[PDB]
């Protein structure tokens, strides 16, 4: 239902168009201005719960630095800019890995949708068209030419204690 | 059917955050750095034929200068920035009108899906969802509270010739 239009509109207005220029955008990170991998890890939560401040999330992911914005003309907007924040991760008090990570802002509009009455949205719906929202932009970065190499999905879903750090590595750790 | 869920996410992801700092924003530039009118036009082709360059739909409209941006933390990207365009309106070889307008990139993005295959949007249904997407970002905006008289919609359908500098000045003279 709703999540498809999401997960294309994630894709036509975003990923298909940082992806292309993010692998430039981290090489000149690391000489110009540990090294920064060299792939954007967007975090999907199932839970639809996406905090705008990530290390309140989890205080062992703390912020770094921003990339080289990119810009461009986008619908009649002189020079809108795509930023995107770099990530180290802790583990017992040390830099395990440094990566581009950001949350996947439909969630959070799936979130925001599930409480304005209008938007004929059920709340109960919440977690399955977040699990829509992922099945659906799998299935388009499968085929995705701007994906080659260049984006890692993290879904998850918390049931207790629960660290988004340990979660971050695993998939880290897994392409080494 | 996907146009709703465009609408919503047009408002909740943008209109929402934006529009409350608009005011302030003109206020700055008028002042800070004809007079920039108080309210954010927005262009709705429901042709969803969306350019980038502005100034290429119609030579009358021109490019001026950008708004002071404003920025904010939206999911884990550190200084997410929205930037707004202020273009002059020209009638005969004048200054007609000075305005923050720009398309809906919604519009942009319901075209695109309609020419992806596995987004299972048939091309033609592109003029009914485009009709969809106003209506519904109607209805939102009606009982928005960040919309207090802060912005201003303008549906059109080029049937020939088509002027759009004359379809946005008809809108900016029935204010005064
Ligand atoms: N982190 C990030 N994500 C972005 C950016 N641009 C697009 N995205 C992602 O793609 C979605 C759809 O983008 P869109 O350009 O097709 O429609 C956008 C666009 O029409 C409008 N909008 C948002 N930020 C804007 C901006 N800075 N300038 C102009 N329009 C903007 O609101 C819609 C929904 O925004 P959203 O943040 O909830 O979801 C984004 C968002 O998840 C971006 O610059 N940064």
């Amino acid at each position: 239902n709703v999540a498809h239009g999401l997960a294309w509109s994630y894709y036509i207005g975003y990923l298909r168009l940082i992806l292309p220029e993010l692998q430039a955008r981290i090489r000149t990170y690391n000489q110009h201005y540990g090294a920064v991998s060299q792939r954007l890890y967007i975090l999907l939560p199932l839970d639809c719960g996406v905090p705008d401040n990530l290390s309140m999330a989890d205080p062992n992911i703390r912020f770094l630095d921003k990339l080289p914005q990119q810009t461009g003309d986008r619908a009649g907007i002189k020079d809108r800019v795509y930023s995107n924040s770099i990530y180290e991760l802790l583990e017992n008090g040390q830099r395990a890995g440094t990566c581009v990570l950001e949350y996947a802002t439909p969630l959070q509009t799936l979130f925001a949708m599930s409480q304005y009455s209008q938007a004929g949205f059920s709340r109960e719906d919440r977690l399955e068209q977040a699990k829509l929202f992922c099945r659906t932009l799998e299935d388009i970065l499968a085929d995705a030419p701007e994906s080659q190499n260049n984006c890692r999905l993290i879904a998850y879903q918390e049931p207790s204690s629960f660290s988004l750090s340990q979660e971050v590595l695993r998939h880290l750790r897994q392409e080494e």
